[PDB]
């Protein structure tokens, strides 16, 4: 089986040479082989450590979507709200000044422009006062405080950001590993007392070493990232969120029971593409720039991803989107658009109760199509 | 065979997590391997409970074709009219009104002001009276008359429609089951005295539990949507159709002969697709958007499927089609357009001429290419 | 081996219901695994029954591109010219002004107008004296004739032509089989005292069965038409070449030497296609719409098969081409357009010689590529 | 294994012909299943005969790009700068003026009327004397002098370009065996005190063939060209490298140890392309248009091959690039661009060390996937 399996999952690139073949979420889809349920009685709520939340949501941290007003209502409507810690938060005493700034750019001088304004804000210094007044907004509203640092910059960053107020860290990326040489993470996680969700991580082995660190959470994918282009790396989040949760599940049984979240960051533009996601293992997904329609999102319809300020190797742009709806609209409804970008919550639901499931976890075995 | 042939049929996604390889319309063609028939030869005559009609078509009962004037027609043409209870029908007084404000609010304010607009007309309370006087029309025409009922409400309507004059009753929804879990089909089929058809089913197991209600035709596909978009699920039409015949197959052989008919409803926008669809295993096809370029089709070019006006989550666009031709020549020419949408019939014929067939049923057994 | 390669080969569609995989020319790619000959030493010639023609070409017979002229010129040029008997040379005196009404509809009111144009002309009754006239044009210059006539009107078209000075009789269809069932071929083509050239064949069967009728060459494909959008029917031109290459192996062994060509008339556009054609087992070419640029071309740039013009069901459109250059400079060059649609014999030698082959026949077993 | 790797990687055409599937560089990624390395880590040099070059990274030698001063920059850089010697450098006096009238011609009258110009311009005779003057000015630099000749010339031109200055020559046409027969290259490069790079040649038996000669290294691919259009041969880049890459293994063996580099030239638009080109086998890579933006270069954002300029039989096109940063900026950043089309040097570099390598050599065994 595992022979004929392999030989058909692979193929001869050339003389000496193999590749896998591997899967994105738009290759597949889910198929309704059992008797419909209705969507009124499938439960959505994600339940994380200590928390649950109504909704398996949590945005994308850049500033384009959170600002404190963003991420409180992202709590407020269901989901966690995450925070940028390294962006411009602590960077600039007026965020909408420096937004406004990155939205010029774009219009007056294209992606080029933009590249170089995001560029040149994100270069000015962190001012950890500045960024803790920001994070106690968040805090102050009741709301569950989460707060995402750089793989690079979280030993130095996270003792800040957990004092000002973070329930959960985030440690992301558009690809880690638990094991970093230079020129550990277990440790370090072990030592805080809030919770640890860590990636992106793509692959099997690399999950399985994060979950071993202590994580409550692994993100597979990088979000929106230019990675095909310029570093030849593209994640077929379909095969990846299957090979991540076959490394939750013999992570769960070598711990006798320890439940690993996986939360997809990738390839995630509307309602199906969530569906598709916890169909292949995910327990969650971070949404981007679906939220960037939101009047609630601090760039006004436009996106970009942290690693488009990167000064010498930037790996995004910034998009924008095609009277703003209320992020409660984008994901409770009603939705007036067809297109799977507004209602996720419905979305998520109506896919379910179709396909016979009323909860995510099961959802998980539900059967697939490759088209 | 099983063994190698499922193991060709399905790709490992990753880890743990299969799919199985399918294949829409777009993705097959017809093969002649035959010696050549004449097209005059062929019958394309349609055989369902006691009804004959000269083509295997009905069409999609979306109030952008079906005004009372368009299915009689229908009929008049050799097809099956099919009427949409649950539409505009007894919800407005002037339906060309009705239908006059979608088009207006499509041109004024594109796809999201019609949206609005349809919720909004088809969120107006349904008149019994006003309906059963509509149906009264076409059946004082002498046409045969087939009515669609949603699966939601069935129980209510079907016998208002019943009593109004239906001959055959239509339980239409994307996406339908045999049973569905709340918070039987079989008996209700059973207390009527018309013949039911009822979809859509995309699966030989729901096909088969559905056939057990006694329907006499089953409905594969789910017309027009944006369930691939919204809902994570893409209907491969061929399969479907494959599958579906499947169940056709060994519901014949369990009950010593009863003939479930398969309709197709989905990824047809030419005769050539019709032909496909008949290949795969149909024995008539519904026709939707091609015939809104009918001058009698009640929405004068434009079409939307009644999921379009969903009040919390729409699944369907309003399109507008690319001096009109009658329904007589989209039936059966002379066409003057060479890209098969006009002289359906024609089309039918000669495919299955070309390919040595004079038949529908014969038809089913035709070889096939995957390209 | 069978079973295995059978397996690999074919796909199932749905229970029950398989499809073979087949390959278009823009599948495939031919590979230089030899030491590489020079161009110049590429023997191009085609010997078909009494006949050398320098180029392995004919011209597609529309009267988009043979006018008298034109059909001369392809002749002088080194190919073979090819007349339709039942276009508009028997049906109308000024055969220019019959054309200028065609391009003057397209212009005036797109390929509706067009086809309505064609469909009128063409309704116009046939002066079998007036075509003679123009045949006795071509023959008079002392090039070969050859004269297409349909499947449909062979028996009486066909004397009328070599009565003319047809050389070689063309029966000519988008589908042709030996064999037809109304409400043999092998007699009327044994009875006359030209070679016939008979298509389109696209399968093994139906090739083999032409073949013992008595042609001395099968065309392959249906040439330019809308047979996929209006008929499901799409020839897959590397696969059906191909086929029909086993089925000229086998006849040439039934008759101890027998070699019917054949000739591929389908999905070429450029000298890339006529390579890849040869390669698949093609003997020679047809071109068609590459041949409307040249200034000798009836139809000024402006193409259309004959199907085109049908009354009830046409199956082709008016295309444009995208100072004219001769027909010469088309097929011998020089070039001054790197896209192939000129100096055809060029890149059919240069591709042969990069390959290592100098001639044609041996060609047919040079190493593909499917990309 | 290779009877059922064979049967997965072959395709049957039709009855009797198979085909090889193949892969392009777009058909793959590169995987991260390690601890990641930080990208200072990373050495990008290439050592080649008795050179150590800072990149590996070699201008492709057309005079879009390499006017002197560009291939002394290129050097300067830490790449290696290749001139043409058959270009415009020997035939026109005042080399600026000559590619003024290409870029004049593109501009005035599209693609024809650059072909027409190239073609006139490589037309005029060549002038050994101006070609070793200009040549003499990249010598005087100090940097290292590689001198590009067509096989078709070698013999004659060689001799002339190495008493110039040539430290190494390059015999590169869009495909080269090292036997060819009229109507041998190890003698003669045997007898030359430069190294030479040879190429095109996709293939392992041509590949180890030239390998035989005494190449020190052998380029796979075409570069930019037509070739897919005008002669039906299109290099799939990944398998063409990792078949000459497996041409290479086995001529280390049968040498004990002679090392025959490998550079890509062919599909290789940003630093992805060149990261994949790497991982597939080859050792350094040949960028071409994605220079034409450079300050630097002679064309001024326009980029064509040599082949565009073939007087019969062109098969190249000139394109043009989508305040112009400089070579240094495209070579080494920072970059402001996210398209991976400056900083190649940071995006190889990041690259692998997301991978976890740190070599480029290592790097060739990465898990590759097949989207």
């Amino acid at each position: 089986n595992l022979y004929f399996q392999g030989m058909r999952d692979h193929v001869e690139i050339g003389i000496g040479r193999e590749a896998r073949r591997t899967y994105s979420l738009d290759d597949i889809s889910v198929v309704s082989s059992r008797r419909t349920r209705s969507s009124k009685d499938v439960d959505t709520t994600w339940h994380i450590d200590a928390y649950k939340f109504d909704l398996p949501f949590m945005n994308h941290p850049s500033d384009a979507l959170a600002s404190p007003e963003f991420v409180i209502e992202m709590g407020k409507q269901g989901g966690l709200g995450v925070i940028n810690a390294e962006g411009l938060w602590g960077r600039h005493a007026d965020l909408d000044e420096a937004i406004a700034k990155v939205i010029a750019a774009y219009e007056e001088g294209d992606q080029a422009a933009a590249t170089r304004t995001l560029q040149e804000l994100h270069a000015a210094p962190l001012d950890t006062e500045l960024l803790s007044e920001r994070i106690a907004q968040v805090r102050d509203s009741g709301e569950i405080v989460a707060v995402r640092v750089s793989p690079q910059n979280v030993r130095e960053i996270a003792p800040i950001v957990i004092k000002a107020g973070a329930d959960l860290l985030v440690i992301q990326g558009t690809l880690i590993s638990a094991e970093h040489v230079n020129t550990n993470l277990k440790e370090f996680i072990g030592s805080l007392d809030v919770p640890v969700i860590a990636g992106g991580v793509n692959d099997y082995t690399t999950a399985l070493h994060m979950m071993r660190t202590g994580a409550v959470g692994i993100i597979v994918g990088g979000g929106e990232n230019t990675n095909s282009l310029a570093l030849g790396m593209e994640v077929s989040m379909a095969t990846a969120i299957a090979d991540v949760a076959a490394a939750r599940r013999d992570y769960l049984d070598e711990t006798g029971g320890r439940y690993v979240h996986i939360i997809a960051d990738g390839s995630i533009e509307n309602s199906g593409d969530v569906v598709k996601a916890i169909a292949c293992g995910a327990d969650a997904v971070v949404l981007g720039s679906p939220l960037a329609r939101a009047e609630e999102a601090a760039g006004k319809g436009y996106f970009w991803p942290a690693v488009a300020a990167h000064p010498r190797f930037p790996r995004g742009v910034v998009t924008e989107s095609v009277a703003a709806p209320s992020l409660e609209q984008i994901l409770h409804g009603p939705s007036t658009m067809p297109w799977g970008v507004e209602n996720f919550e419905g979305g998520l639901k109506r896919a379910l109760a179709k396909c016979g499931y009323t909860d995510l976890k099961s959802f998980q075995k539900v059967s697939l199509h490759v088209n």
